[PDB]
Parts: structure tokens; sequence; C-alpha cells
């Protein structure tokens, strides 16, 4: 059901771990604790190469917080990201 994700963040290698920590910094070093909101997410997926849309974009971030504080952080991210592949490159 939901191991599925946990498993791709498990069987992802630590040079791709690191990956989603250098594009994340950006918004991290202007924050505190590291939380960005779904209107600024929109310039975080466009920034690192994503395309999706608005109205599937909500869910996209919404799905993946579970403390249900409608901000996406590092570990919410690292979720969504792998969700974003689907198929291979
Ligand atoms: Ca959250």
């Amino acid at each position: 059901m939901d191991d599925i994700y946990k498993a791709a963040v498990e069987q992802l290698t630590e040079e791709q771990k690191n990956e989603f920590k250098a594009a994340f910094d950006i918004f991290v070093q202007g924050a505190e604790d590291g939380s960005i909101s779904t209107k600024e997410l929109g310039k975080v997926m466009r920034m690192l190469g994503q395309n999706p849309t608005p109205e599937e974009l909500q869910e996209m971030i919404d799905e993946v917080d579970e403390d249900g504080s409608g901000t996406v952080d590092f570990d919410e991210f690292l979720v969504m990201m792998v969700r974003s592949m689907k198929d291979d490159s």
C-alpha cells in the first residue's frame, strides 16, 4: 500500500539521497526548520525541473504531509520526489 514509497527511498543510493538536500538547501538556508507552503512549493518544483499542474500539485503536497501542517519539508519532499518520477528517465 504505502511501503512502495518507503522502499523507493531505501532502494535509492546515498548520492541520490544527497541530491534532494542540495535543492532543498536553497529554501532551508533562508528558513528556521526547512518547511515550505504549497504556494512556494510550485517554485521548488519548477526550479528542480517539475511541471505539475496546480489542481494536482495540491494533492502532490497534501498526500505526503502526514503531520497535517500543509507545508512539505525535507522528509515529505523526498517522498514527493520519487512519486514525480513514476516511470524511468
Ligand atoms: Ca509537513
